[PDB]
């Protein structure tokens, strides 16, 4: 009776995916599932389970949506997005994928990206961007809801 979707978090290596999702399931700081009630309807989330990492194309292809994750203070990270988001359209085939840019350790003074710089680049990509500290909660749930909002309207 319920929706189900098959989301990917994506990015360079300790940007906070896995505490992301830790956070997202467990409120707790240190495939994954969790029902989640987004504008009055059930859905079922399924989060799929060095400076950065190839994944497996067959892996990326089985996601609904995607979050890019970048951590704000690694520079590196940021650069880094703009590879997974190709990957992502080329293994979707499609240049419209549900994706959201994700801006992960806000709680950190340590900056490198500005917000600005990457509204800017979110803007380009025409994806919503989201600040994200997986160590307070902050901005977690919007992520993860923005995205399954992202999905429902490609759906369509
Ligand atoms: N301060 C802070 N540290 C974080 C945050 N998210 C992750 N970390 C830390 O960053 C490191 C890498 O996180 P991890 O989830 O393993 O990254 P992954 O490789 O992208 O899955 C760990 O030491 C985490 O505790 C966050 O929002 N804030
Ligand atoms: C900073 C992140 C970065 O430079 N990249 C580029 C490499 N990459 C890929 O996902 C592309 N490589 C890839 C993927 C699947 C298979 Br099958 C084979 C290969 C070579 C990670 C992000």
């Amino acid at each position: 009776g319920m929706t189900e979707y098959k989301l990917v978090v994506v990015g360079a290596v300790g940007v906070g995916k896995s505490a992301l999702t830790i956070q997202l399931i467990q409120n707790h700081f240190v495939s994954y599932r969790k029902q989640v009630v987004i504008d009055g309807e059930t859905s079922l989330l399924d989060i799929l389970d060095e400076e950065y990492s190839a994944m497996r194309d067959q892996y990326m292809r089985t996601g609904e949506g995607f979050l890019l994750v970048f951590a704000i203070n690694n520079t590196k990270s940021f650069e880094c997005i703009h590879h997974y988001r190709e990957q992502i359209k080329r293994v979707k085939d499609s240049e419209d994928v549900p994706m959201v840019l994700v801006g992960n350790k806000s709680d950190l003074p340590s900056r490198t990206v500005d917000t600005k710089q990457a509204q800017d680049l979110a803007r380009s990509y025409g994806i919503p961007f989201i600040e994200t500290s997986a160590k307070t909660r902050q901005g977690v749930d919007d992520a993860f809801y923005t995205l399954v909002r992202e999905i429902r309207k490609h759906k369509e």
